[PDB]
């Protein structure tokens, strides 16, 4: 029960003892970021562990890094780990790999250029104002709101209406059809009891996918499948892509429903986790909330909407969004297979090793950041944006497989805020956990979910 | 590929020839109903054949389906066939087997009385009114109504509020959460992608059990095992088991919420679909359901509300159901596993086959029935309800192991047609799918839904 | 990962403590006889461990022994743990379960009485002949001798004359079709990499069965399959059967194959590693090997041949016999599947644990043996052979379901031990291992192989 | 149960139409040979079918054969079809795939050179005089010689002398440890029990390798991986080997192992087959077998021993054997993995095809052979060796990755044949099957072994 158990002691890698057959996952009982933090510490820059039978060589130095993700990405580390069971959703781009893949990176990366971005902007910004009112709700009534409920509707209002034109008040609708299925689109727990016995039991992926079962359940992908096919028979993202069909080979029909589909799995609980942990922090630190409030009254005079062009002038905005990230990187790792055995920055790497770099635990790194527990959005000041290594902060990772919806993303979730700010401000309650706990869970979340006292300016 | 595919032919019973692996499945593309009718014909009065590697013998004499049925039921005939992944939902009544099944059958018979269906028939009868006002608001608008829907709401609100004690419309209030759950507890189509890959590779089903994969939704299963949590800890089915705990070995905890789903599972789609298949034939028969609702009116005079007593008083309403039942055994077959090596009516059976019964075949067979396709009320009469053979009209089964919820359902379902009758009328559309087709999936139900106008008496 | 890893402490039975998916495993690394005695020290007369999900409750005590084995057998425990892929071996006599066992014990008792081995004497005697040639030839030129393999051949040798009527001296015959197969016939290391897969992935049996694997490899079953079609087509054990099939049911053809296979297989490596373990202990203690020396001569003056009575005159070798089955019972457990739930001796058992008798931790308590390390054979004399309990000295283990070959297997070793010591003596060599150590496998045996000095008289 | 059964209706390529799961394996029950001649006259040049859901795509065109084979060999068909499962033995030259498989080919290649193999011809000669002497002892006795026996030694003593320095007599030294491990390194039977369930349930393969399953058996390849050991560790195949390693990288110790056995597996059956074949051929054609004789004797006057050089100056034999392969290629097959989307002389293949050249049948087209049923020697004379397409004529496959044993295998056959005609003639038996039958097996071999007269000259 210990094939290539002995692989890290053989190249003189140093990392924690193995059980057979379940390596080390009885270590993930505190989550990846409290074991990755661990490895750090005890093994210095670089260690192994092993996910079952699976190697993951883990690597903290920048220059090294950057062979992973940004030198080699081609040649070497082109696809993150082997993931099913997929059945057709191994067309999206994230899950695809090598030739597949660049040619899906191309075809849909005019759809995240920054003029795209900028067209998409008033639609996005409709759904701020539904945000408010649907918050004005909450705080005209004496309650403590909990915002991943008013802040997971916002982020469907979004993706639904700008990857298929599909205008809902999902707060206020929450049963019109597309509603249901689209709010079965969570991130994955890989730490919950199925995706743990994959790991343990990776021959039993081809047994699942023959069997027709998906991790992409087998009903919400029906009903998306054939609503895009009373879509396109008849400025967004599922427009653009229909566009780049009319003309690598183009898109092909099925290819764009999962595009589309993996959009929202890859934008929905992300933004709202994000959402989430800025207000907290915003309200736990009430200076920083009121100088981000005055910084969005001068730029917008007189609650004025926010522009593309006025959310790029607001720099402590970005400052508090960059700060949070670096705080909370929703996703914790990111990984690169090593397809080759190679040698970067003089170490060898055996082909078919899972080459991980723990973000959660560099952005928590005291020997890059000083006080690096608290939440101070200063040391992304124009004065120490500076003394920020790339390579470090990767809340959306780096090079030609980094987070193609970056500049979404980040635009998204800044004219949430601000429109937010505008109008309310957010106070703790007694119930608000204090301090923070994070789920020991495989997702980079609050154990307990957020609630503050929203009062209206 | 061929392990025990010459068993027939060497017990020289007869029957089609099967592939390897697949057995006979191939020709399970016009559904078991149909299946069940070419190999009666072909073959006679017993026959075999292969699900995969699984032998199953067909029989249609009635003294060897009682001995199958009644006699020899606890000591050969005592489990149906194995059916997986189940979860914990091991321990419902119709999974269980052999001495665990004969305590719960015992456990909870007392609940499925006439004494304690007496007393349900107030609840039930509430849910009557219900469904009316639900259907003038459908009638009054000129509209062909879609049976399926309106009846398949009305089984809800009974399943619900008599084993939980919730009283939902859950066609005006279909986000109650109760109503999503229980409304993803839908009857189980065996020719299904899914359930066809486990006949062929059952050896899969201990791996989905280890996956904890469940046929029985694990997510479906989560809300009711917590929700029956919150009702014990504060004149029903469930109260009925309540009490049966306090007193074999008592009702444990869960092996109460598994009778209560498995309550649900039994009964939703079954009562809809015969309820449905009913509305079909008295509205393609007008004169039978004029004659009917003669009858209604008389035993109940000014649309008198139904009781128990008027229900069991109304003959010609009895005679519809059983002949609608006859027509549709929605369960199509009844099947029981051989335990033992036995010779039954002077026919060796070797352990480990599946006796099968064909209701479908032998309810429309020629030889017990003249004009077997028609709808006909009046075989059911006391003058014919003699000739009728009990081992050949077996909508809910013989024997210790038949419908524990037999007098129920049919208290259920005549309680509906009573109210509906008194105040509508039921005449075809023009989109009536007339004659009716039955799907060729694993279920028995229409292939397109049943639409009819509804006027208003 | 943990199904049922609650039940013992529930039922607040003490053990150790469980990893995920693994249960205690990884406590085998000692062997089992190892981990029998320290939970025996630890947790006192009563525990429960896991083969990974597999729940297994040890007991110690001597009338709740007597229930398992002896009382409710039939009703309870009347099969061993479920062990596969067997294919058709599922028909062996050890093997099979339930009706199937009781028939086949049945059918198959009368080839063990004594009048039958009485009569079974002659033969196995030629082969002891046969031994001491195979011997002298060992002892004439200077050179220790490795009994495993003078022995194993003597088992050989008997197996095949005893159980089909084929003569061969496998020593000098090395190549006679018959003899590489039936050599291929050794016990299961059920800690060796396959076995140990087997009790993390047991879901994995019904598709090693269905691919056609078997433990009992499907080459060496194919050769003795027709080899006996041969032999039937044309006083011992081949030639009983048949005549138990002209007469239950009748012993089919495969099912006598497989009887004769299991045969082979309970008989061969048991009686050959016995027999070893016999002249380590006579040559490391030269007294007791004198005493049984000087026995011999009163009983058989003049070298004389042994015979099925002068074999059972003989006291001392029967304690010799029986002292080092004391020390080595090569099963070192007894098991039976607990079949329902049950109340035995005050203990509440549930359905499907398997119930563990651990033999050689027994026969190696100090709180019913003094000085139990020690070889002793003065504690079975007539004297002290009464102060000895038959549930805790269980080398054939007791009840319907024991050794039904323990006759034959004692008067087997009996006459080869008698034959060699009338010519030989057996002096330890330095290479003899002293003190001996057992093999930490999953089979009782040396860790080195046992070589001796063998001199002639 | 139809994964990617559509595709070669999709792509307008015609074929037998498929059943769910199998698709058109039952169609193998005539062997892969009458299975390929078949297509090839109904649908033309170009077909598609499914080996369980593997799509194959046969092509029968000498250009396209080329680029597949010959051009795009190494960007997009390097491969052969995934086998499995198979351990260590992954390592082996001919299951590596991509880099791994040029690596070791560079690394192996020259062993294969003509200066290596005209170096080796002494060993080989010295096994040709074993050879003779087993034969004449055959001869001298009026009995029918079964050719398979004498000359599967022969291949046997050559294989082990040439990549172990080993000299066994294994006919006459059958129990030779050696020996009987060597023996049991028969060709796969790809239509058996087992590799037909691959076939059907390929996500099986994960599992066997899993559980230490190995089709390499896992007690063949254990005595070898030491044997070597102590080979390594005090003009051959082995050492020319270890020279290699005496400098990509070096060949390591299990890689060694790895080719060595599968140098065995790749030699032992082929060449016995094919020896036995032309044995056959020129047994039934005594003309043939004088001409050859008479230019034997010619070349090696008075019984001369054979040289390399002597061997190449034979032409009537070059054209036996080229005209005995092209009747019984004994791969049947070539096969290529399609790891890219491409379009070779002009049809679209998919990723994930099989593409495959049906060589049994080429060789057997009578569009490109007169009477292609005929042993017709002729047809390779220097006058006709010309008109013969190589693409076509593929005993050996062409391109990078062909037979890399191909000059040893017709080297090896040529010395046999040579030194057996010198000294015997064969004539036929009653017994021979006449015409000879092929299995319809997986393997290209007789039905019944071949059995000839042989007489001394
Ligand atoms: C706060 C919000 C988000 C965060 C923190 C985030 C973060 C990330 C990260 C860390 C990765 C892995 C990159 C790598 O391997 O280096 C990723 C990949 C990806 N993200 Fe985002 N993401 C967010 C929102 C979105 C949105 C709105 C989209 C909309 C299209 C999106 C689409 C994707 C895709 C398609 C990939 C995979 C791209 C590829 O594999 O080529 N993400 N994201
Ligand atoms: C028209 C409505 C229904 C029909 C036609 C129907 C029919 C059947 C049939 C044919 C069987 C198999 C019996 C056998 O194997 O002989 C069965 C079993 C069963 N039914 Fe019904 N049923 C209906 C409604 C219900 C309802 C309302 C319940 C509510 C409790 C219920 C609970 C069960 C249970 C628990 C079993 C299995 C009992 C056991 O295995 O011991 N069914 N039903
Ligand atoms: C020193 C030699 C032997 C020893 C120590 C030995 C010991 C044992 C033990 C401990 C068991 C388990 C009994 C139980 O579960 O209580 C057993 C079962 C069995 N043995 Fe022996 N045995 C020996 C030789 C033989 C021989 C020569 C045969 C020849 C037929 C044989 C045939 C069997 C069979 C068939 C069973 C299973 C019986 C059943 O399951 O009903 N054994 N043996
Ligand atoms: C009559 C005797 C033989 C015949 C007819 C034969 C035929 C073949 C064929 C048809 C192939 C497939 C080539 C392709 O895919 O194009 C092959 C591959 C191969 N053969 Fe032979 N062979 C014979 C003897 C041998 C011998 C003596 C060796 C000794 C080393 C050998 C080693 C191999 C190897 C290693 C491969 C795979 C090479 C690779 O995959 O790169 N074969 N053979
Ligand atoms: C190496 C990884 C990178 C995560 O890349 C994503 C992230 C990250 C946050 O949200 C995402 C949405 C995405 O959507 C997509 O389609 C594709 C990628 C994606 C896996 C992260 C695992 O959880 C853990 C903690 C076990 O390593």
């Amino acid at each position: 029960g210990t094939h290539s158990h002995g692989l890290f002691k053989k190249l003189g890698i140093p990392g924690p003892t193995p059980l057979p057959f379940l390596g080390n996952i009885l270590s993930y009982h505190k989550g990846f970021c409290m074991f990755d933090m661990e490895c750090h510490k005890k093994y210095g820059k670089v260690w192994g562990f092993y996910d079952g039978q699976q190697p993951v060589l883990a690597i903290t130095d920048p220059d090294m890094i950057k062979t992973v993700l940004v030198k080699e990405c081609y040649s070497v580390f082109t696809n993150r780990r082997p993931f099913g069971p997929v059945g057709f959703m191994k067309s999206a781009i994230s899950i695809a790999e090598d030739e597949e893949w660049k040619r899906l990176r191309s075809l849909l990366s005019p759809t995240f250029t920054s003029g795209k971005l900028k067209e998409m902007v008033p639609i996005i910004a409709q759904y701020g104002d539904v945000l408010v009112r649907n918050l004005r709700r909450e705080a005209e009534t004496g309650k403590p709101v909990t915002l991943k409920d008013v802040f997971g509707a916002y982020s469907m209002d979004v993706i639904t209406s700008t990857s298929f034109g599909v205008n809902i008040d999902s707060l206020n609708n929450p049963q019109d059809p597309f509603v249901e299925n689209t709010k079965k689109l969570l991130r994955f727990d890989f730490l919950d009891p199925f995706f743990l016995s994959i790991t343990v039991f990776p021959f039993l992926i081809p047994i699942l996918e023959v069997l027709n079962i998906c991790v992409f359940p087998r009903e919400v992908t029906n009903f998306l499948r054939k609503s895009v096919k009373r879509m396109k028979e008849s400025v967004d993202f599922l427009q653009l892509m229909i566009d780049s069909q009319n003309s690598h080979k183009a898109l092909s029909d099925l290819e764009l429903v999962a595009q589309s589909i993996i959009f929202i799995f890859a934008g929905y609980e992300t933004t709202s986790s994000v959402l989430s942990f800025i207000m907290y922090e915003l309200a736990t630190h009430p200076d920083v909330q009121q100088k981000l409030q005055e910084e969005i009254d001068a730029v917008l005079p007189n609650k004025a909407p926010p522009t593309y062009d006025t959310v790029l002038q607001m720099e402590y905005l970005d400052m508090v969004v960059n700060e949070t990230l670096r705080l909370f990187p929703i996703a914790m790792r990111l990984e690169r297979v090593c397809k080759k055995d190679v040698e970067i920055n003089g170490m060898f790497i055996p082909k078919g090793v899972v080459v991980m770099i723990p973000s959660y635990a560099l952005h928590r790194d005291p020997k890059y950041w000083t006080e690096p527990e608290k939440f101070l959005p200063e040391r992304f000041s124009k004065k120490n944006k500076d003394n920020i290594d790339p390579y470090i902060y990767t809340p959306f990772g780096s090079g030609p497989r980094n987070c193609i919806g970056m500049r979404f993303a980040l635009m998204n979730m800044k004219l949430a805020l601000i429109r937010v700010l505008q109008n309310f401000s957010f106070k703790p309650c007694k119930e608000t956990q204090i301090p923070l706990k994070l789920s020991l869970g495989g997702l980079l979340q609050p154990e307990k979910p957020v609630v503050l006292k929203v009062e209206s300016r």
